RNA sequence: UGCCAUGUACGUCGCACUCAAUAGUCAGUUUUCUGUUUUUUUUUUUUUUUUUUUUUU
């Protein structure tokens, strides 16, 4: 997968219920180096999905969320300026459309 | 206020009520339903009814 993000700039992941690619590609976007420039907007369809999965990796990292990796869905403005990973819903990017048009502020949109 | 010449012709009769009775002509297969009273009123205005599902500076 690392290699696949590092020489292509569409990737797609295909995983089942049990797989863990929800969890570990912003690690792996991490691990190239993603994050540093733009942030890593990782997509999601239910708030407490994003909330779940935000948090989840948080722990994985052993940071408190809110820091390295935060999510914002309606008005959990949940993110600090040391932030590289951000959650966030279709809606919450269609939001951001108008106010960037460039998606300037990522690098990687999941 | 005196006189008035003579003889001179008759008979008998009829009418009514009525009139009756007559020629010939044999037969018609069996079976059937149809049939009767009685309580009477038939007829009365109604109602609210269920739900995949998921995201938005």
């Amino acid at each position: 997968i690392l290699e696949a993000i590092r020489d292509h700039q569409v990737v797609i992941v295909a995983g089942e219920t049990g797989s863990g690619k929800t969890t570990q590609l912003p690690k792996i976007c991490m691990e190239l180096g993603r994050g540093i420039k733009g942030l890593i907007g990782h997509t999601q369809p239910r708030r407490l999905a994003a909330r779940t999965v935000a948090n989840r990796i948080a722990e994985e990292l052993k940071t408190e969320p809110g820091g390295c990796i935060g999510y914002k869905v309606r008005f959990s403005d949940h993110v600090s300026d040391n932030t590289m990973v951000k959650l966030m819903t279709d809606g919450i990017l269609l939001a951001e459309i108008q106010q960037d048009r460039l998606l300037m502020q990522y690098d990687t949109i999941i």
